């Protein structure tokens, strides 16, 4: 009995010493390894050509509807005046109706189909206000009805009014421009692909819900990919998907022998004692990995086939499966490292180090979220590093790594002779956060990991 | 006698299992961090909003007054001939006579009420030069009497001259415009708030205090909150607040009784001993901690009762007491991870270290101001990161931490050419600054640090 | 016999103290040091000269021909209308017939010469389409043959149409203008340097194999130099040179004796012992080092030599090979440092941590390479810094060394609105990287080889 | 003698416990600290009104006279067309005509005095040219004298032609616009200073000396500050000065007396031993500082009131005296602390620790150099932080503590597709710089000095 168990912990050069045993699942790690990456870099031209379909179109289309928009003012882009926004709003209807005569790309209209577009209307141009609004701000007072009333004028497109508008600006929640564009994705024909037929459903807002004097306007588009209604294109990858899928099933077989022979001789050892700690080290988690690694690959296959064949339009989930796949296929390969104490250091000094950084990292998480939420209510109105809680968290991730420090100072310093006290705060928060972070909790941790690899050492 | 003193320094676990003691404080601790929290995020919804009115307000401003202004130009917005600074000067009086025509917002005009304005006046358009001025650089002569004389413009708001202006461009001092305007931040009704009523003090500058052929132009403001007479809005953060107030209560109460008891327990055993930090054994610090944080919370949620009430405006006080005591909240939940020596390596090392660590800042800080003094004064002119001592500071602290660099050495380039001795000290300055603090002061205080940890170990 | 490998071994100075041998090599590598640093600086002086005039002329190219093109805008330079196309077009042809009018330097015309323009034709303006396109995105419908035509129409220099262009929009690939300029690098007469003449070919592409209704434009310039016939300038580099190559030869003749000589003792060693790491003891791999760099030196003082005598003109292969060689001859010095131990602890170190770094590095090198490929494809068509394979490879080893961090996260926040699932991986793939990699791998890393160092203390 | 030795060796307190010895030079030093600080910000209020007058008038300049100029632009400014060309020289000279009706500030024009402006002459327009061109790039031929011709036209200030201007293009060097312009910097009046004289010489350069097309455009000045003749301004810093040289006078005294002290008591103890390393015991290398520091306090102070008789107007020499002698008189506080174990650890470990150090950064000192060279002189003309040999120290020592990694990677990725073999060099260089001298020299750096730290644990 014992000298089976000895057996069941050895390497592959030495049970195949042993009992002669061929390393099929050495050879299957290489090979998955290649044709995995080869598959994922193939997916990934596709991906690439969608993505880039989307936003070129997008970019295209703010350059063609909205007036005076140039690249990086985004973020910028707004009106001024009434008749700054008079102008934008007739500028985006009339190269709406213009634009079989302008564009570069051909495009094609889309009429009915539901809200907000009446039948046989092509863009809805709408206006959103309050049902009640008497604003006197000479006189301190107003009385307002907040139940938002929408008006909205349907265009139909060009056959190959809207200049009435008036607005209620002083009551005025904003006004939204929505049309639908059908366009066909041609580079497709590059990778020998049938090109798909998309929607553009393009929302163009003029907001005023600040009532600021500022109203930002802003382009934003959705894509609806669809299958073409016959098209035709003048005269391996489904073999290479199922020569993946192969792979997978058989890698994910072994380990799945290999799996249940362990559990048989855990079973045969508890009986022989006539715990769960001495129970756990006879489940190899590594092929834990790998059979979940093999689940991955499969239905990320699956997918790519279903998109491929025009099923499906998902590219991000397909993307997503596949490559955390591959980052998992790469990483199992150090089980075969694992035997070798010279190259076992990582994974050694992990497991020796994991508790001990997990119930540190407990007391520091506390302080970690204590600070994330006081610099996001506190200082997100003034700092652009701190307007949502993931960019607080990745401000102060970044600062813990002595990343973007300075900047994150010279931020606030605008504030010093507006908001001096917010300032003053700003001041001891960074500092202490710094201080505390870098110089007492880091070194803490990197004493922790290295004490760890000592024992190991 | 050593029993009491045994069980007065034990866990809440082991308390429980010795006098079945109910852990009431942990609970409370949990609670509050909640509650504070929510009342935190729910605090900043309305700080926001005002915040976003004021800055949306401004920068609206900038785009209406200022004779060609576009964002990012702040820090560079200038005048170089008269005929531009005539031109911007009537664009801004234009503007403003003419707002009720052409702005997205509703501003309503403000009239006399004490200096600049006479009765009745709405912009006040002045003038500062020097009373007697005399410069002739031909001859390299002056005759100056520096004292200054303000000739003011009074402009009434439109009914629904200052054309005449003549600069005295060879001893101006400056030229400004100051006028008020009254809005509605109706965006509070997204928050179920009542809209306060605004008045927004806007000075625009024309600075030519340098007399150098630039004259930097700038806008700014001052919000005054206030609220609106009989207003009229058609159709529980009380109730949270009077539980944030009643936990905080309760846990200031439970947190002084235990600390009365403490101090009881030294007296006794003082008195059973028939110095100082001997006494200092029996006090909690953590209560002190959690005191603080009670009071911080029921102070901040007193004023954010009364901002809601309108009774006051003070936002940046009650938003940096409410994020302090959110923080401190967070905090003291550590107090009993500091029963378990695994979870409790941070505070141990910190306890150990600290007096080592300050007398080695002692010694650092001197150098450390030393550097910057010089740097201030001797680089402040030609370096954007010097100009002023917090900014070196700044500077300096990053630097210390390995950020910003390069950039810190490539703002000195452009005075190689120009300015050679000041480019060499400069060089001198940062590399000796950066070796000395990375390579030797930080080493030293990370081994001061990992020492600590290690006899705790 | 053990007096000669005691001898084998000694220092400079000691050999020099035993049997008055003179050190000709430190003092050759001291001269060498000299030299090769001085030409490598004389030939860097005609390097910047031929590439500043390709940069500047290229640059010259882009604000002659492009119409609107300024600094800065090279990677959002765009059309976006049919008619900012033609116009676009028309402007770099009428500029091109132009320029010997308006233009500041001098060009002359090159006219035929094979494909793709005529016989006695200037400039070639062709636009490539599909063979057969039919695109019906109204019917959700297309017909096409992927068979790429071009048309091409010849314009012929002034003598000191093409306004008929029509283009196929629907199945437009893209639109080229070739052409090619001679000028004369006055330039290097600052260098007491003849002329060369150089041939620009001008490629202009109007790109529209996205088909998505924007059309980047770009300007890419190829230059040969070639010696001009019979040039003409009114009234020691080569003594230099050669005085480097008889250095360089002594050096390597030196090199090559001492390693003939250690072999001939290792040979007897050997012989007297009545393996193969105890033979590699009497190889001086500074001494291979040192021959290697004389090789390189001589090779690169070749090419020199030929550049100037305009037999050559590969000017990258020439800095690269002496930039190489002067970095191995300011290294060669360390072997004289390696006899004394308080300078040759990088050595000593080097040499016992290099075997287990190696390792570590073997299994560290997977979980990279993994993380590559998966960010490579997932993030690489939404983050502008996983684009291809060696920017995301860069960008994973700044973030190892804590740098641009922040920046690296705020580039996907943009996603986080639009395809949340992808931020979402982004935010697990950005944090668990980082994590292991600075707090695991690295202090591994910094461990291994300070524990070599303390072997070697 | 020995118990003299023993009080020499003595700290302030234990000294006065001893003989009841004053500690004065501490007081000193204190009163030092304080009154040196105070002298370099009062120092730093008028360098800062010199200097913002200066860049002010400059920038000032540049807006007037650049045709079409921006803020931001400076290195990217030129001219592209001849007609550009011509343009941008007449709006200059123009301008300069102009300058009386135009300009916010009030200059004065100069006449004569010398090259290049002849007798009554106010502006100078320079071309320069070859005095022999023939360039044929059609034949692949030229014929140059490259002797240098100028031309000068000369213009009189307007009383209160350049048209005909001709250029050389095919063989034109550059063309100079030289200009002097006097005023007034009135702005010291705030600082109750007498304003001074200033003469600017203003240089407009555009460069043609590359040939390739593109003319970059410069404006350059310099400043010359001068007593003005007889001025007049209607109605205790010598005195401050003053007691600071007497403070610096008290200090110097004191020192030099313990020096010479010590240096007798040296001598005693030579004589009653009936080396050099130990006569330096008797050296107080504190006391060498602060008599250095003395010398520069009283040299700045010297130069400061110079400078505010108008004697003197080197500002930059006196500004660099004060801040070195500030941050010295800082540092020299230290030496109190030398005398407590606790508050000495910097200074201890750093005697300690420098002798090895400075063996080690002689190795290294090498390789940094060999890098330096070889991306100076191979990278520079691609990369823009490799231009200089300063620049390419400054971004190799940032990169060595992990600074600006990724830009510096991005800078060479538009050299992939153009020059691949340079790219491909440039990833070899900076991956094993970056690693070479992050993981093993300072790793190897910090061990030591931590190891120096053990020592004098
Ligand atoms: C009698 C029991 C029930 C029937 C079992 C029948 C099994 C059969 O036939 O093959 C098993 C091997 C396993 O191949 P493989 O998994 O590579 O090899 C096994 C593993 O090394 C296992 O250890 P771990 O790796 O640590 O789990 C070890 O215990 C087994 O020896 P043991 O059996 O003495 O315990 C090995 O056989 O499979 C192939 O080597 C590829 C076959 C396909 C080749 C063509 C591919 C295209
Ligand atoms: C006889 C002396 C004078 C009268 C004293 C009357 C006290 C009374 O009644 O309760 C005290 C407890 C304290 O609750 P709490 O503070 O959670 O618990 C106490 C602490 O654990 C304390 O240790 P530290 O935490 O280290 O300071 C410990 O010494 C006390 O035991 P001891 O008394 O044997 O010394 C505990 O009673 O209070 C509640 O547990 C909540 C009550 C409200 C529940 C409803 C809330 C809505
Ligand atoms: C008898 C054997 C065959 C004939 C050999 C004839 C050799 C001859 O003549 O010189 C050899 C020396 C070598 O000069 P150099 O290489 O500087 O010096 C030798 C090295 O130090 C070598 O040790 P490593 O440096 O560790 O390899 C050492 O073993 C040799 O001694 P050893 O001979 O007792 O073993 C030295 O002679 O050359 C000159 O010092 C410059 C000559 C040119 C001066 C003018 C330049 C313009
Ligand atoms: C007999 C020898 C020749 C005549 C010497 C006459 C000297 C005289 O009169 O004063 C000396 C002291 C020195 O003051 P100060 O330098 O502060 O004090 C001396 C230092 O502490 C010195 O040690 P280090 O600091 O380590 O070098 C120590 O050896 C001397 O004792 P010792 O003499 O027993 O060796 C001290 O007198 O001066 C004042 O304390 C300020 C006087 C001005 C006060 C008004 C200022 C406005
Ligand atoms: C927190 C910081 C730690 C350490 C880096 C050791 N340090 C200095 O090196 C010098 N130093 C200052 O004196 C200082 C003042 C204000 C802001 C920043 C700094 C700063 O970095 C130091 C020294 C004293 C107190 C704290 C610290």
């Amino acid at each position: 009995l014992r000298r089976r168990l000895k057996y069941f912990f050895m390497s592959p050069c030495d049970k195949f010493r042993a009992k002669g045993r061929k390393p099929c699942k050495l050879m299957l790690q290489v090979v998955k390894i290649l044709v995995v990456t080869v598959q994922l870099i193939l997916f990934g031209l596709s991906n690439q050509l969608a993505v880039t379909f989307r936003e070129e179109n997008t970019i295209a289309f703010r350059h063609l509807f909205l007036l005076g928009y140039s690249d990086g003012a985004d973020d910028t882009f707004a009106a001024y005046t009434r008749e700054q926004l008079y102008q934008a709003i007739f500028h985006a209807v009339d190269q709406y109706l213009a634009l079989p005569d302008v564009s570069l790309g051909r495009y094609a209209y889309v009429r009915g189909g539901g809200d907000p577009w009446t039948n046989g209307s092509g863009l809805a141009l709408c206006q959103r206000y309050y049902h009640r609004g008497h604003v006197d701000p000479a006189n301190d007072t107003f009385d307002i009805d907040p139940m938002v009333v929408t008006d909205c004028i349907q265009v139909d497109p060009p056959e190959r009014s809207y200049k009435n508008l008036t607005l209620k600006f002083h009551k005025l929640v904003n006004v939204t421009i929505h049309f639908r564009l059908k366009t066909i994705n041609l580079q497709s024909l590059i990778n020998n692909e049938i090109p798909d037929c998309y929607t553009f459903s393009v929302l163009i807002t003029f907001d005023n819900k600040a009532h600021s004097g500022r109203i930002p306007i802003s382009l934003e588009t959705q894509a609806h990919i669809q299958e073409c209604k016959h098209p035709s294109v003048f005269q391996f990858r489904l073999l290479f998907d199922v020569v993946v899928i192969l792979t997978c099933s058989l890698s994910f077989l072994l380990c799945a022998r290999s799996l249940l022979r362990g559990f048989l001789l855990q079973n045969e050892f508890v009986g022989f004692m006539w715990s769960l700690w001495e129970r756990l080290e006879f489940v190899n988690g590594w092929y834990i990995l790998l059979v979940t690694s093999d689940v991955l690959t499969i239905s990320g296959t699956i997918m790519k086939i279903g998109i491929e064949a025009k099923n499906l339009a998902s590219y991000d989930v397909c993307s997503i499966l596949l490559g955390t796949s591959t980052l998992l296929v790469w990483v199992g390969v150090i089980r075969y490292l694992t035997f070798f104490h010279n190259y076992n250091i990582l994974i050694a000094t992990l497991r020796v180090a994991l508790p001990s950084v997990m119930r540190f990292c407990c007391c520091v998480a506390v302080i970690y979220l204590g600070y994330c939420f006081c610099g996001w209510i506190v200082l997100g109105p003034y700092h652009v590093k701190f307007r949502s809680l993931s960019m607080v968290s990745e401000c102060l991730f970044s600062l813990i790594n002595g990343d973007d420090m300075f900047v994150t100072f010279a931020a606030m310093q605008a504030q010093q002779g507006r908001s001096s006290l917010v300032w003053l705060f700003s001041q001891l928060y960074l500092y202490s956060f710094i201080s505390l972070f870098i110089y007492m909790v880091l070194s803490l941790f990197i004493a922790l990991i290295t004490g760890a690899y000592d024992t190991i050492k």
